[PDB]
This record gives structure tokens, C-alpha cells and sequence, in this order.
């Protein structure tokens, strides 16, 4: 009980593996399952039975026995073989699901039964460690050197690279502080390059205002009740306002587009292209607000603290819908799904395309008045913002690959030239 925090930290470290070695482990054990030829594995049944066991809140010896039972029920020859191979429909391993749910007891039982911690599982752990549930479990605050965005996350979350560093850092999971800073700086930079774009000077005032009022450290907002009084106040005044929004282990997108200054009506733009959304729903949903005043300081505070306070995906969504008046959205911008990422850049960024669309509907006098010429205008504006990100990241990469010609080398070669044939690419001179 007093030894569990340190014990579990040690076990994550003992069970750490590199992605390829864990993939060999999975392959090895899938070959092993063909020798016994038993019931083929059924992952969806394993997780169904898994999520039911965890709610019983049983203790170790009990849990290991039921874990074995439901493993064998699901076509796995052992609990260890389930924990190593099973993934759910969102692509989570059981360890990674336990940690994302901030369920540290069940995560340690998984560790006691052979679950392995690959990079993903460790980068979900690290997001999970900055939360109240982690504090009540006995975990310390996170080391302060984990506060700079790793080069592998900086270039990978923007360009689309899905690699890993030599130190084991994934390119795919990020804290809300460094990634919100980077979305904010990347919008001010675009506004400053296009100073007649009246849309993006307002988008930049919203991002600058909310990055300053939220005051995120790692993934916890620091100025806790005030940030919501301050964001609600800017919405009641009729200004564009991004609301940082999250739940346990996952970042969404949320902003408010006013009809105009002093006006009390407008639009709520929600974005989720990852965990929590049913595929058909991937992208951005626009709700018409006729009484902004359901967007309360308490709603705003709950949004910004969802991950920290342990809020589930469904708890946050119920709130976003009641602040929109329990009405259905009036539009859905279908956007690409994103798995194995908390979507700290992806859901922020795609939300901007629904801002543009609200600023175009606003200036046209409503969504029912948009022409198809307006949609292509919106998509061109958006795609011009994104192409500005990609170019400035590539130019950042090439230049940096060269203030140091020895992870940066992988970052360029890997995915950007190996999963992106669609693109003026810059070389890697050898020294």
C-alpha cells in the first residue's frame, strides 16, 4: 500500500521493451498459439469481459484467477498471452487501456501477469502520471525535464511521422502544455505572415488568450477557477474563444465562434478524430448556440481539467451537449481518424477548419445559406494554414538536421521520406 507507487514504477521499467522486440514477442506467441490450435482469439470478447472484471475492483489473487478464466474463454492460452497480444478496437493494449483510464491498481496487476510496456504504454503512463488520480495513488509530480517537447514529438506530431527516438520516446503522445504552446505559436506565426487574413488574426487572439489564461503545466491547468471565469467572460462579450478540452488520457478540440461583439448567439465547434468517437463521427461537429450563457465558468473549468480531474469521455461529452442546449449539431466536417495518439495537435488543428467554416457561415448569414463556393473557399483557407505548418516544420527539420548531422536523421529519413511520397523535399548531406 505504501510500497505500491515505487514498486509499480520499477515494474514499468523492468517490463520496458522496444517496439520491434515487443512485436517479435507478439509474433512468437501467435506462433505458439497455433501449436495448441485451440479457439482462435476473440479480442472484442476479451475486452468486454476485461472491462467487466475491472469494475468488480477485486484484489490481486482473485484478479489473476479471473484474468486467467476470461483469457481462456477468449481463445488465449494464458493471461500472459492475452495481455501481450490483445488490442481493442481503438488499438489499445490492456496495459495501455488501464493507464488511459487512470486505473493504476489494474495496471499493476497487468504488470504482475506479464504485460509489457512498449513506448506507447510508457508515454500513456507519463500522461497518466500528471493527474489527481496519480497523486492520490502515491506517485510524485513528474520530473521537470519532461517539460520540453522532445524533437521526435515536435516534428512527428506536426508532419505525421510515426517513429520512436533512440531513448524510447514515441513521436505520438503529448502533454497539453507544450503542444498547445506550439499550436498557438504556429497560428500567431501564420497570422503574422498573412496580416490581412482577418480570420486568422482573430484565431490567433483566441489561441494566445487561452494559452495564457489556462496556464497549463504538463497536462494540468494551473490557474484553476479563474481561467474559466476569464474564458466565459470573453464569450459573454462576444469574442472567438478556444477552450482546451480533455478527458482521461485524451485531448479534444473546442471553440466558440460569436455572431459578433456583444452578441449572445453563435457557434460551438467540437472536434474529436480519435479515442471516444465512433468512426462515422470522426472530425468536427458544429452546434448552433442561441444563448451562449450555458457556457459557464464551471463548464469551461471542467473542460480544461478533464484529464487532470479524471473525467471520462462520456462525462465531458454530456456537458458539451448540455452547454449546446441538448440540440443535435447542424454540421459535421468529416476528418481523418487518428489512433494511438491523444490528439494534442490533431484535434486542436482540425478544430480550426470548423472555425473558418463558422466565420464563413457567420459572414454569409447562416449555415443554411452557405454555397459550395464557400466550402471550397473554407477548405482552401484551411489547407493554406496547414501547408504553412508543414513547410515551416520541414524547413525547421532540414536546418536542424544540419546544426547536428547525427534521431533527427531518422526523423527525416523515416516516414517523411518513407510514408509521405506525396509532397520539393530537402536533402541530408553526409559529413
Amino acid at each position: 500500500k505504501l510500497s505500491a507507487p515505487l514498486d509499480m514504477l520499477k515494474q514499468m521499467n523492468e517490463s520496458t521493451m522496444e517496439q520491434t522486440k515487443l512485436d517479435e514477442l507478439r509474433k512468437k506467441m501467435s506462433l505458439q498459439a497455433e501449436i495448441l490450435n485451440k479457439a482462435k482469439a476473440d479480442n472484442d470478447m476479451f475486452f468486454r469481459l476485461l472491462i467487466e472484471l475491472m469494475s468488480l475492483k477485486l484484489q490481486g489473487e482473485l484478479f489473476k484467477e479471473q484474468l486467467s478464466k476470461i483469457s481462456k474463454e477468449s481463445g488465449y492460452d494464458s493471461a500472459q498471452s492475452a495481455l501481450i497480444q490483445a488490442t481493442n478496437s481503438e488499438g489499445q493494449s490492456p496495459l495501455q487501456y488501464a493507464l488511459q483510464k487512470q486505473d493504476f491498481s489494474t495496471a499493476k496487476y497487468f504488470l504482475d501477469n506479464g504485460a509489457k510496456a512498449g513506448p506507447i504504454e510508457k508515454a500513456v503512463f507519463e500522461i497518466a502520471l500528471d493527474s489527481k488520480a496519480a497523486k492520490e495513488f502515491g506517485f510524485p509530480p513528474l520530473p521537470p525535464e519532461k517539460e520540453k517537447l522532445h524533437p521526435v514529438k515536435n516534428f512527428g506530431l506536426v508532419l505525421g511521422i510515426k517513429t520512436t527516438s533512440v531513448d524510447g520516446t514515441p513521436s505520438q503522445f503529448g502533454h497539453i502544455a507544450p503542444t498547445y504552446q506550439l499550436m498557438t505559436d504556429s497560428v500567431s506565426h501564420f497570422a503574422k505572415s498573412h496580416p490581412g487574413n482577418k480570420n486568422f488574426q482573430e484565431i490567433a487572439n483566441a489561441f494566445q488568450f487561452s494559452n495564457e489564461a489556462s496556464a497549463f503545466k504538463f497536462s494540468t491547468p494551473q490557474r484553476n477557477p479563474e481561467a474559466g471565469n476569464d474564458l466565459a467572460r470573453r464569450i459573454q462579450g462576444g469574442e472567438l474563444t478556444t477552450i482546451p478540452v480533455s478527458c482521461k488520457g485524451h485531448a479534444m478540440g473546442l471553440s466558440y465562434v460569436p455572431d459578433g461583439p456583444g452578441s449572445k448567439s453563435g457557434y460551438l465547434v467540437y472536434t474529436n478524430r480519435g479515442l471516444g468517437a465512433k468512426s462515422s463521427e470522426h472530425g468536427t461537429h458544429i452546434f448552433r448556440i442561441e444563448d451562449s450563457s450555458k457556457i459557464t465558468p464551471e463548464f469551461i473549468n471542467n473542460m480544461t481539467s478533464g484529464h487532470s480531474n479524471g473525467a471520462s469521455h462520456d462525462e465531458i461529452m454530456s456537458q458539451i451537449k448540455a452547454a449546446a442546449g441538448n440540440k443535435e449539431p447542424i454540421h459535421h466536417i468529416k476528418q481523418k481518424g487518428q489512433k494511438n495518439d491523444n490528439c494534442t495537435i490533431a484535434n486542436s488543428k482540425s478544430n480550426i477548419e470548423g472555425i473558418l467554416l463558422c466565420q464563413k457561415a457567420r459572414e454569409v448569414g447562416g449555415f443554411d445559406k452557405l454555397t459550395e463556393s464557400d466550402m471550397d473557399s473554407v477548405k482552401k483557407e484551411y489547407k493554406e494554414f496547414t501547408k504553412h505548418m508543414r513547410v515551416e516544420k520541414v524547413n525547421e527539420l532540414a536546418k536542424a538536421l544540419k546544426e547536428n548531422p547525427q534521431p533527427d536523421l531518422n526523423n527525416l529519413t523515416k516516414e517523411y521520406l518513407k510514408q509521405h511520397p506525396n509532397a520539393p523535399k530537402l536533402k541530408q548531406t553526409l559529413e
